[PDB]
């Protein structure tokens, strides 16, 4: 019933079950439709682009061929806290699709990333 192994069925379940949840969320969703649409067709483009991202992350494979820091620079600025909200999406996200093994390594990954864009991002500084 849960995933012991990382494969395009598992990461498919898991774009699934986040987008949807990002969608949802009232601090997030605006973001995302703002940016993609909010059409259906348009949701399954981007599932399919992040679960490409993820594949090439995780199983070295994949056509994702994008930059990832740039495309989240590029975007309207939104709150750092909003970090916080994709992390604990994701999370339970992953607590859905994978047995606690497998979701701890990606999540890992995820919280590398996203402390990474928030360095980058944000200076908490002043100016
Ligand atoms: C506050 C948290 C985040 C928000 C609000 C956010 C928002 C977005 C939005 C709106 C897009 C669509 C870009 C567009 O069509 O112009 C996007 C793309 C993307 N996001 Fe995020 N993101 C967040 C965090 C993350 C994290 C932590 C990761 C990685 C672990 C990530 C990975 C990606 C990737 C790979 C793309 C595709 C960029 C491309 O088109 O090449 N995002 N993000
Ligand atoms: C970006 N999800």
């Amino acid at each position: 019933m849960k995933f012991e192994t990382i494969n395009q069925e598992s990461i498919a379940k898991l774009m699934e079950i986040f987008y949807e949840k990002v969608r949802k969320d009232k601090d997030l969703g605006p973001i995302f439709n703002n940016a993609i649409g909010t059409s259906d067709e348009e949701w399954k483009e981007h599932k399919a682009k992040i679960g490409n991202f993820w594949a090439g992350m995780l199983l070295g494979e994949g056509d994702y061929n994008g930059q990832p820091l740039k495309k989240h620079l590029d975007l309207p600025p939104f709150p750092q806290e909003f970090f916080e909200i994709w992390l604990k999406l994701f999370e339970e996200s992953l607590n859905i699709v994978y047995n606690e093994e497998m979701k701890n390594v990606i999540l890992q990954r995820a919280q590398m990333i996203a402390s990474h864009f928030q360095n980058m991002l944000y200076k908490y500084g002043g100016h």
